[PDB]
């Protein structure tokens, strides 16, 4: 009826909010999404406690790949944006050789290790970063790079 | 019932894009809120003039706490950014030693000048930064830093 | 009380447009005509790179037909502190027959900066876009910031 002139704009409206969300979110922030986590990639240069405490700031933690579909996602993100690099939810801070995700959970069998590592070099490399390929690989904590941030949809 | 149905998925859609539009401005524009206003930290390096200018054109103006509750929100945001200073919308550029807000606005009873501040060091000094702390002191303009915009909801 | 909810949701709705409007203005300073929006990538990029990056987010590399287009772009420049960025203009196929990112040719209207289209040792056959608005063409092989643009459609 008369309301549905006004009501349909409202479904254009509705409709257009919908596509700019989607271009926001897609072409200009540039995020990436799952069924059930979103990621983000922040393209400031911090340590490995700077990088973890924006993401916690953001509602988030440094990126936990702990299976194949996200860690792939997560290289692809990498990939795009022709980064080489960026730190990512894994470290041995704790305990040497222990390595555990930011969320404290513990390691299990699925890892990106790059072929000898993690090798603690110079016995200063206690945090993780993702290369463009996916690997992983142990780095000292006081370097400085861009991260990964992953929040959960709940 | 099929109109029920396509009105029951246009508030579902609208409930959907107002949840992501919240993320979008919290986990990836990293903004703060008020009842009254938006705050926004620009990490751009600019002299006091570039940076006002730059408020401007986004539509608002270099922040201007005025009272303690936007003091502290404005210090809070820094502190979260990791960031140790900012230009903000304070200066006495007009006459010496008698300081404004961004918006021509009187100086008030309310201010949160460091102890010796505002100092005019060298008789160069005509606008206002603030620190991690949350205190102000005065500064030359041509200064360069980052800054912080403000956003009036009306 | 139909009539209420219909203007309940009205508020809604225009607010949730307001505060995109303030994210895609405010925040990501995005740049927008009444056909077509332009967003300013920083990121060093060779012009196949570049133009795969713009299509890849649903656009292709900027097309300046005609003065405003060109005029907004090179505010848009200025505004971002850039001296230069790829745009959506080639000859890659045929020399001195330029082209936008849309396979359209060229016509009447340009920004050739003077002396431009000079094809520099045989190796230029892209375009950039200086600060003043000027287009200048370049080796493909060049790596600098580009600008992509989007179809409201
Ligand atoms: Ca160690
Ligand atoms: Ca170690
Ligand atoms: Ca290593
Ligand atoms: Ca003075
Ligand atoms: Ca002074
Ligand atoms: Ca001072
Ligand atoms: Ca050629
Ligand atoms: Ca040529
Ligand atoms: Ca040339
Ligand atoms: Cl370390």
């Amino acid at each position: 009826s008369q309301l549905r002139k006004a009501i349909g704009e409202m479904d254009n409206q509705v409709s257009q909010l919908t596509s700019e969300l989607k271009f926001i979110k897609n072409a200009v922030a540039g995020v990436r999404e799952t069924e059930s986590k979103i990621y983000l990639l922040v393209k400031e240069e911090k340590r490995y406690a700077d990088a973890q405490l924006s993401c916690q700031g953001r509602g988030g933690t440094l990126s936990m790949p702990k299976d194949e579909a996200a860690n792939g996602l997560m290289a692809a993100y990498l990939a795009q944006a022709g980064l080489a690099r960026v730190f990512i939810g894994i470290n041995d801070l704790e305990k040497e050789g222990a390595f555990v995700y930011s969320d404290h959970s513990p390691m299990r069998t699925f890892n990106k290790w790059r072929s000898g590592e993690p090798n603690n070099a110079y016995d200063e490399e206690d945090c993780v970063e993702m290369v463009a390929s996916g690997g992983w690989n142990d780095v000292a904590c006081h370097t400085t790079m861009y991260f990964m941030c992953e929040f959960d949809k709940e």
